[PDB]
């Protein structure tokens, strides 16, 4: 048998929630969504580096001279410069290439594409405590040891990446490279190559030789800086200082962990042989709910007690049904009288819940005081429900309010009828 | 946790106070101040015989 709730994306939350039908007691299920990254598509262009200006010895004559031709290296200048050191000849050649060490410090431009949305959940049902997870989309079954589960997919996307990113030593920045071929010197990505050993370098440096003039033999040449030097000064903080919504961010395969956003849709289809049936069940009646702080929004902030009369004594199946308020600790070991207590969750003024028993329905009423702590290390668990989060006194002064608004023009049309009635 | 009153300033009259927390039984709170010297501020001028 298969249900179907939502569980807000915030990890490590339990859900509670029943699963019901006939001939069976309304069973337990706690769904927990632990530590879940998601993991975007990418493909890497290019990798850069500093370089070092290969600048070989030259070549000259004294009578002939000399022509020069091309070859497969970098960022090229060869130049065949004329009588030089007194018709002699030279010819000044120099290219670039990766630096003495890129296995260590090399930058990777990286595109990024949509992403999967691996989870985590822990599920506690009777007394099967399971451990998966879910590749959060409504087809693939999530399999524990007897169970499937469809994890609907998210109500709104988000990702803390961008389309084109950059991957250094361990973080990871949000930069627009150049693409590959459209290399810009002194600019970032000056050298290309499509791997760390590959082969057909790429690169633009401004490099131009110069006339050699001087006594001795030497091959002059002005360049362009090294443009991965000048992003090592300017680049900003990573992505792991200004993400949208807490990720962290890994990369051996570049996912992003433990989002906070949004609400992920779930369904469980439960195994049969965990069903507890009504006899087994042990009935409650003369439910007396008996509520005491309700200090709200903090974690499990509302004390109330249950005053009653059993059939049997054995762990219930307790539940909340009203969006409003979430219970904890799901099971109770009722007596012939006792007075087990639970814990209100609620994020509004208004305890007003329906507890079921064990299925058998009676409401807890009470008022909610705000809380005296500004800020908790510990999430959230509930939200916020307009229609809810209005106190009941200040419902009393709206609608009285408005209704003195009203009733008065309700007269006056009335005398309209009843003036045009007499005449 | 932080608490305000006002203790009245009568040596050895206990002052009795409720501390609770929002989720927390509350617990007493017996406050006396058992010496108060209070001391002026001086120099001397001259000494006289």
């Amino acid at each position: 048998f298969e249900h179907a709730t939502t569980v807000p994306n915030v990890p490590r939350i339990p859900y509670k929630a029943l699963v019901e039908r006939a001939g069976y007691a309304p069973l337990n299920l706690e769904i927990t969504v632990m530590s879940s990254e998601l993991i975007p598509s990418t493909n890497l262009e290019y990798v850069t580096c500093k370089y070092t200006t290969v600048v070989p010895s030259p070549k000259v004559k004294c009578c002939g001279t000399l022509e020069c031709s091309s070859a497969r290296h970098a960022d090229y200048n060869c130049k065949v410069f004329g009588g030089v050191y007194p018709e002699n000849s030279q010819m000044s050649e120099a290219y670039v290439e990766f630096s003495a060490d890129c296995a260590a410090d090399h930058a990777q431009a990286v595109k990024v594409h949509t992403a999967a949305l691996k989870a985590g959940l822990r599920i506690v049902y009777g007394n099967t405590t399971s451990m998966l997870d879910v590749y959060v989309n409504g087809v693939t079954p999530g399999t524990s040891k007897d169970l499937k589960v469809i994890a609907g997919p998210i109500s709104a996307a988000y990702t803390p990446f961008d389309h084109k990113v950059i991957i250094h030593k361990g973080k990871v920045y949000n930069y627009d490279f150049p693409e590959y071929g459209a290399m810009k010197p002194g600019a970032f990505g000056d050298i290309q190559a499509t791997s760390l050993t590959s082969n057909d370098l790429i690169a633009n440096t401004d490099i131009r030789l110069l006339k050699p003039s001087a006594k001795n033999v030497h091959v002059p040449y002005t360049q362009a800086a090294s443009g991965f030097e000048m992003w090592k000064n300017n680049s900003g903080r990573p992505l792991q200082e200004t993400a949208p919504f807490g990720c962290q961010i890994a990369v051996n395969p570049l996912r992003a962990v433990d989002c906070a956003y949004g609400n992920i849709p779930i369904s469980l289809d439960i195994p049969n042989a965990a069903f507890v049936r009504v006899s087994d069940a042990p009935l409650v009646t003369a439910l007396k709910c008996e509520v005491g702080e309700c200090v709200y929004s903090a974690d499990f902030g509302g004390i109330a007690t249950l005053q009653y009369s059993s059939d049997r004594e054995g762990q219930c199946s307790v539940h909340s049904h009203s969006s409003t308020a979430t219970l904890q600790e799901s099971t109770v070991h009722v007596l012939q009288k006792g007075g087990a207590t639970i814990h209100f969750s609620t994020a509004s003024p208004q305890a007003n819940f329906i507890v079921s028993l064990c299925g058998k329905k009676t409401t807890c009423n009470a008022e909610c005081k705000p809380p005296a702590d500004h800020i908790v290390n510990v999430p959230h668990k509930n939200d916020q429900e307009f229609q809810a989060a209005v106190s009941q006194t200040s419902w009393s002064w709206l609608f009285a309010l408005f209704g003195g608004a009203s009733s008065l023009l309700v007269i006056g049309v009335m005398i309209f009828a009843c003036s045009a009635l007499l005449t």
